[PDB]
RNA sequence: AAA
RNA sequence: AAA
C-alpha cells in the first residue's frame, strides 16, 4: 500500500507533467540556466528530469542540495517516490511519515496531500517549465492562490506569466482579447524589482500598441543587475532596432548557449536585416541567409518539437533558392501535430504559397489552402487562405468558366466569406452542371 | 375623323373591358340576371354585349331602353359608338354633338371626355361585371370619387366590392392582410337596405375569424327581401350547415339557373356531406355541378379543379387526367391558382397513379410561383417527405441529395441547405 | 365562384 | 520562442 500513498503526496512524480522525450535534452538545459542566472523549487525538478533520464543517484543528489536551501514536504515526497523506484522502500516509508506528521500538525484534511498556496505555487512553476501542455493548468494552480490572497506576489507573478504566455498561443486568432495586461501590471506592481516581468509587460504593451510605455519598463529592467536580455532584444527587434537585439542575444547566449529562444530570435534579427538589404550587398543577404538558417537549424536541432523554429526554417530555405531542404522540412512540419493547434494553418499556408509560387502549382496550392482553413479557428493566416483559394479558383474559371470544381469551390469560399446566397447560387449552378 | 372623336367618348366602347371570348355566354346570363333581380348602366352593358356578338341592331333595343328610365352621356356615347359601326355617320355625329354641349355647359375641360363622379361610377359597375380581369381598374374608379367625397354611398360600395374580390384573390397567400374589412363595414352603413354588401361583411367576418357577427348581417340581410342567398349559402356551408345551404342554394337556382356561381356551390355541398355506396350518388351529383359550371364558363378554372379532383374520388382516372391536362394548359387570371394545379396533380401522380418522378415535377412547379401560400408549403413538405422516401431506400444518390437541399433553402435552413448540396457535390465528383 |  |  506504499504505492498507494505515494500516489497522494503533492510532487513531481504526481503533478503529471506532460514531457516529450525529443523535449527532455533541452528541458535539461533550461533547468541549469535557471540554476545559475536565476531555489528550492527548482533543484527538484532538475532531479524529476534526473531521474527520467535513468540516474536516480544523481537525481537524488539534486535533492539533498535542494533541501539544504512548509514547502520542503515537495522535496520530501520525491525522496519517497525516488526510494521506491530504487527498491530502497523502507527509506520511503520514512518520508511518507515526515510529510504526514507535517499534515497532522497543521490539522491539514488530507493524510498526505498537503493544502496550502505554498504547494499550489510549488506545482505552478514546475508546470510552466515543464511545456506549453501545461499551462492551462498552471495559471489554475496561481489563480487558486490569489482567489484567497489577491495580492500574493509569487502567485500574482506565476499567475501574468501564464496568462501572458497563453495570449501568445492565441495571438493571431481573431478573437484576440488579451487577458494578461493587467496581470502583468499587478505582478510588476508586488514585484518591484523582478525585470523578468518588467520585459514581459513591455512586450504586452509592444503587442498594444503601445510601444512607448513598453519601453519604459525594458530600461528600467536592464538598470537592475540572459532572461532580461533575450526578452529585451525580442522588443528591440520588433521595434525596428535590429542590431541592438543582435547585439543583446549574443551577449545572453554567453551565458545560456544551449537557448533555442535566443537561437530563434537571432534567426529572426538577420531575417529582418535581410528585409532591410531587399527593401533597399549581395555577399551581405547571401551571408545573413547563411546565418539565419544556422540558428533556426541550432534551435531545431536542440528542440525538435520547436514547430515555429522548423516553420522558419523551411521558409529562408526557399529565400536561400535552396528547394529541395525546403521541401525536405515543410514534409517534416506537415507530420506534426503542434500544441497550439492553430500553427498548423501556416504550416499548410506557406507550404500552399510554396507550391503556388516556387512550384506554380495551383492544384497543390488549393490542397494546402483548404487544409489550412480546415481549423476551423478563425485567425489571421485562415483569412489569407480563404482569400489566396479565391484567387487560384478565379483563375482557373476565366479558362474554363463551366469547372465544376472551380464553380464548387468557389461557392464554398463564398460560404466562408459569411456570403451564403452566392454560395449557394454556385453550388445550384455547380450541382446542374453534375447532372450529367 | 371621326374615329379620333369617337375615342374620346367615355362608354363601354372605350373602357378597354376584357372580356374573353369563352366568357361571353356567362356574362350575357349574368347580365340578364342581373336585369331581372337586382339600372341604366345594366343595359348599356348588355347593348355592349350584342354589339360583340354582331347583333349590333339587337344592340340599339337596349341602348333605347336604357333611356326610358348626366349618366345619359354613357347612352349617347354608346349611341355614337353603334351608329359608327353601322355606317349611320350622321346619327353618331348628333349623339357626339348632344354629349359635346353636356360637357361644354358643365365648363368641362375636354370636349366629348366628362370628368365627373357618376361617370367614374359607371365605368366601375363596368369593369367589376366583365371579370377579375379588371377588378383592380374598378378599385381605382370607385376610390378615386371617395378620394373627394369619402361619403359617396355608391361609391363606397362599389369599392367595397371591389376590395373584398380582391382580397378573395390573395386569400391563400401567407400574412395576407385584407383591407376589405372596414370598406364593407362603411358601404354597410351608407347601404342600410342593401342585403349584397352585408352578406360580404358577413363572409369577410367569417374569414377573419369573426363569424358570430357576421351571422348577425346574415339574418338581417335575409328578412328585407338570389344573390343574398348565393353567399348566405357559403356562410352556412363554411360554418357547418350544409342542410341549410343547400336550400338556399336550390331556391336561388330555380331564378337563376344558369349561374355558375351556384352550380359551383351546389357541387361543394355535395362535397361536403360526402366527408361525413350511397356516396356514388351524391359524387355524380357533385360531378354534374361542377361538370355544367365549367361548360357555362370554360374559364372557371377553381370549378374545372374541383372537377379533375372529384374524378378522384369516382374512382375515375382517366378523367382526372384529361381534366388535369386541360388546367395544365391555362394561364390563371389568379396566377397562385396554378399552384394548387400542379400540387393536387402531384398528388394524384403520387398516390394514383404511383408516380413519384411526376410528382416532383409537379412540386415543383407549384412551388416555382414563389407566392407564399398555403399550397406551397404543402408542395414544399409533399417534394421534402417524398425525396426522403427516395434517400430511405438509396442514400447516395445525387438528385435526391441536391433536391433536399433545395427543399431546406425553401424551408430557410441554410446551414442544412448548405450540406446537403456540398455533400451531393461530392458524389458529383466521380 | 375552391382553398 | 514565428506571426
Amino acid at each position: 500500500q506504499v504505492k498507494d500513498s505515494l500516489e497522494q503526496l503533492r510532487c513531481h512524480f504526481t503533478w503529471e507533467l506532460s514531457i516529450d522525450d525529443d523535449e527532455m535534452p533541452d528541458l535539461e538545459n533550461r533547468v541549469l540556466d535557471q540554476i545559475e542566472f536565476l531555489s528550492v523549487g527548482i533543484h527538484n525538478l532538475l532531479a524529476y528530469v534526473k531521474h527520467l533520464k535513468g540516474q536516480n543517484e544523481e537525481a537524488l543528489k539534486s535533492l539533498k542540495e535542494a533541501e539544504n536551501l512548509v514547502r520542503s514536504l515537495v522535496t520530501w515526497g520525491n525522496f519517497a517516490w525516488m526510494y521506491y523506484h530504487m527498491g530502497r522502500l523502507a527509506e520511503a516509508q520514512t518520508y511518507l511519515d515526515k510529510v504526514e506528521n507535517i499534515c497532522k500538525k497543521l490539522s491539514n484534511p488530507f493524510r498526505y496531500r498537503m493544502e496550502c498556496p505554498e504547494i499550489d505555487c510549488e506545482e505552478g512553476w514546475a508546470l510552466l517549465k515543464c511545456g506549453g501542455k501545461n499551462y492551462e493548468r498552471a495559471k489554475a494552480c496561481f489563480e487558486k492562490v490569489l482567489e484567497v490572497d489577491p495580492e500574493n506576489p509569487e502567485s500574482s507573478a506565476g499567475y501574468a506569466i501564464s496568462a501572458y504566455r497563453l495570449d501568445g498561443f492565441k495571438l493571431a486568432t481573431k478573437n484576440h482579447k488579451p487577458f494578461s495586461l493587467l496581470p502583468l501590471r499587478q505582478a510588476v506592481r508586488l514585484n518591484p524589482d523582478n525585470g523578468y516581468i518588467k520585459v514581459l509587460l513591455a512586450l504586452k504593451l509592444q503587442d498594444e500598441g503601445q510601444e512607448a510605455e513598453g519601453e519604459k519598463y525594458i530600461e528600467e529592467a536592464l538598470a537592475n543587475m540572459t532572461y532580461v536580455f533575450r526578452y529585451a532584444a525580442k522588443f528591440y527587434r520588433r521595434k525596428g532596432s535590429v542590431d541592438k537585439a543582435l547585439e543583446l542575444l549574443k551577449k545572453a547566449l554567453q551565458e545560456t548557449p544551449t537557448s533555442v529562444l535566443l537561437h530563434h530570435q537571432i534567426g529572426l534579427c538577420y531575417k529582418a536585416q535581410m528585409i532591410q538589404i531587399k527593401e533597399a550587398n549581395r555577399e551581405k543577404l547571401d551571408k545573413m541567409i547563411r546565418s539565419a538558417i544556422f540558428h533556426f537549424e541550432s534551435a531545431v536541432e536542440k528542440k525538435p518539437t520547436f514547430e515555429v523554429a522548423h516553420l522558419d526554417l523551411a521558409r529562408m530555405y526557399i529565400e536561400a533558392g535552396n528547394h529541395r531542404k525546403a521541401e525536405e522540412n515543410f514534409q517534416k512540419l506537415l507530420c506534426m501535430k503542434p500544441v497550439v493547434e492553430e500553427t498548423m494553418q501556416d504550416i499548410h499556408f506557406h507550404y500552399g504559397r510554396f507550391q503556388e509560387f516556387q512550384k506554380k502549382s495551383d492544384v497543390n496550392a488549393i490542397i494546402h489552402y483548404l487544409k489550412a482553413i480546415k481549423i476551423e479557428q478563425a485567425s489571421l493566416t485562415r483569412d489569407k487562405s480563404i482569400n489566396s483559394l479565391k484567387k487560384l479558383v478565379l483563375r482557373k474559371l476565366r479558362r474554363k468558366a463551366l469547372d465544376l470544381e472551380s464553380l464548387s469551390l468557389l461557392g464554398f469560399v463564398y460560404k466562408l466569406e459569411g456570403n451564403m446566397n452566392e454560395a449557394l447560387e454556385y453550388y445550384e449552378r455547380a450541382l446542374r452542371l453534375a447532372a450529367d
